[PDB]
């Protein structure tokens, strides 16, 4: 069937949308080439609609059903619980979209009786009615990029009312938090810190006699998801040991929301109908991960890839296997792709075999190597810093709900671009505003986290190790990619950043306490006469539970 049917009604914004890079007094210290930076708006939604709208055909074979059976066997070992209304309410981001029924996120969060009453009413209706399609809003996402000589159209987000979103948590939060690791084991990617992911990638790579690897880019994964896939997902959820009410609600959410339903714009006009994955439901991450792992695991068998190890984060897939040499690897991957295509996950750009781990991009990241304090080689994950820096420029001039810069510093802390540019720039800004103590929101694996900037040294230590504060002798390939980015964007040379970082560090040191700790660890690279970095005390008090358990993209989750 068609992924979507459209009425002609337009996808509408809630507020005016800026597409041009806002400029303030801080902008130029980061980036001179402002016209290279843009944000998507709803006004390009028609271009997206076009490309996410196609017919899906699905041909399912024995490998498919075999893998599914294995997945269900493991799923049946999971026991999951219902969350109370209040438990589910506390998982709601403060900035979440408000209900059409006269209450908002903060009402939910502080448990107003108005919110809670509507929630209980939504739940009761889920138990009673397992057929009536549930309403969703379709919006365009405003995301920032750099011009790639041209522009990406806005992504679409499809989400049900707040009342329904709290109910999803009640029925499925424990499931989507617990099931994927039990079903998929070490192949489930959202369980890893950056440190663990690079560890798992390197160990996997060198466990092969002659390693070959490839990332598989599905063309618009969400759109490729069929009703079959979503019913198949539900059948996996139902293997779990669940309370009768959770079973009923899960069945009801599947039939009424997950499978499809009507699409309404912000003005309340009907825009059409969806028959593929909604990107803004609780099950998007878990559903996509299970479905990608199933199709890929079965496609590996069909292609006869040898010792194929998968790493799956939603729709993001990387496979590492044994080479049969270049001719056979190329033919293998074609069989893999034909299978995936038969399963309704055709590729965007065709996959290509890789023989160098560092040339493989997965979760928009590639492995690279640097050296630590004692010369002892260390692997870490990095990326082309263009988009992170284009977004950092936007966020320098505009207050954003989610600070991408903060998530990039957290996840890319060991990189030369994050240490030298992002750390230096934003700590300078926090200092000027005396907002070092001010807790800031960022999204990691789709979930929103409130973070104190001053806890960054502890956070980085836990996620990457001390190495992250002592890394040097980065690779010519990486150094060239950074330098090329700065040239393109008109970002000041690294000597300018080194100069600035010295100032930032000194200023932090002068401050004392946690701020001096930020000065010492984060900016030890800037000083020629290096200080000794010991393991950070009282770091092992702060619990990073909720971190690196599961993915929740589009799932309206707050920790
Ligand atoms: C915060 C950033 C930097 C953005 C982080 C992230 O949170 C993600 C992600 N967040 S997400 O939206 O949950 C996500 C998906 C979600 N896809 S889906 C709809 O659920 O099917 C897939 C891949 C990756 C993601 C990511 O790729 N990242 C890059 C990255 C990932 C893992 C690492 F170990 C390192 Cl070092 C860097």
């Amino acid at each position: 069937s068609m992924s979507y049917t459209w009425t002609g009604a337009l996808i509408t914004p809630c507020a005016a949308e800026e597409s041009k890079l806002p400029i303030n007094a801080l902008s130029n210290s980061l980036l001179r080439h402002h016209n290279m930076v843009y944000a998507t708006t709803s006004r390009s939604a028609g271009l997206r609609q076009k490309k996410v709208t196609f017919d899906r055909l699905q041909v399912l074979d024995d490998h498919y059903r075999d893998v599914l059976k294995e997945m269900k066997a493991k799923a049946s070992t999971v026991k999951a619980k219902l969350l109370s209304v209040e438990e589910a309410c506390k998982l709601t981001p403060p900035h979440s979209a408000k209900s059409k029924f006269g209450y908002g996120a903060k009402d939910v969060r502080n448990l107003s009786s108005k919110a809670v009453n509507h929630i209980h009413s939504v739940w009761k209706d889920l138990l009673e009615d397992t057929v009536t399609p549930i309403d969703t809003t379709i919006m365009a996402k405003n995301e920032v990029f750099c011009v790639q000589p041209g522009r990406k159209p806005a992504r679409l987000i499809v989400f049900p009312d707040l009342g329904v979103r709290v109910c999803e948590k009640m029925a499925l939060y424990d499931v989507v938090s617990t099931l994927p690791q039990v079903v998929m084991g070490s192949s489930y990617g959202f369980q890893y810190s950056p440190g663990q992911r690079v560890e798992f990638l390197v160990n996997t790579w060198k466990s092969k006699k002659n390693p070959m690897g490839f990332s598989y880019d599905t063309r618009c994964f969400d759109s490729t998801v069929t009703e079959n896939d979503i019913r198949v997902e539900e059948s996996i959820y139902q293997c779990c040991d669940l309370a009768p009410e959770a079973r009923q609600a899960i069945k009801s959410l599947t039939e009424r929301l997950y499978i499809g339903g009507p699409l309404t714009n912000s003005k309340g006009q009907n825009c059409g109908y969806r028959r593929c994955r909604a990107s803004g439901v609780l099950t998007t991450s878990c559903g996509n991960t299970l479905t990608c792992y199933l199709k890929a695991s079965a496609a590996c068998r069909a292609a006869k890839l040898q010792d194929c190890t998968m790493l799956v984060n939603g729709d993001d897939l990387v496979v590492i296997c044994e080479s049969a040499g270049t001719q056979e690897d190329a033919a293998s991957l074609r069989v893999f792709t034909e299978a995936m295509t038969r399963y309704s996950a055709p590729p965007g750009d065709p996959p290509q075999p890789e023989y160098d781990l560092e040339l493989i991009t997965s979760c928009s990241s590639n492995v690279s190597v640097a050296h630590d304090a004692s010369g002892k080689r260390v692997y870490y994950l990095t990326r082309d810093p263009t988009t992170p820096l284009a977004r950092a420029a936007w966020e320098t001039a505009r207050h954003t709900p989610v600070n991408s810069w903060l998530g990039n510093i957290i996840m890319y802390a060991p990189t030369l671009w994050a240490r030298m540019i992002l750390m230096t720039h934003f700590f300078s800004i926090l200092l000027a505003q005396e907002q070092l103590e001010k807790a800031l929101d960022c999204q990691i694996y789709g979930a929103c986290y409130s973070i104190e900037p001053l806890d960054l040294p502890q956070i980085i230590e836990r996620l990457h190790g001390l190495s992250a504060f002592s890394l040097h002798s980065y690779s010519p390939g990486e150094i060239n990619r950074v330098a090329s980015c700065l040239r393109k964007l008109g970002v000041p040379p690294l000597r300018v950043w080194r100069h600035r970082a010295r100032s930032v560090r000194a200023r932090l040191l002068s401050q004392g306490g946690r701020a001096a700790t930020c000065g010492k660890y984060l900016f030890n690279w800037a000083v020629k006469t290096k200080l000794k970095l010991t393991p950070i005390p009282a770091a092992s008090q702060l619990d990073l539970s909720g971190w690196f358990v599961a993915g929740y993209s589009g799932g309206d989750i707050y920790h």
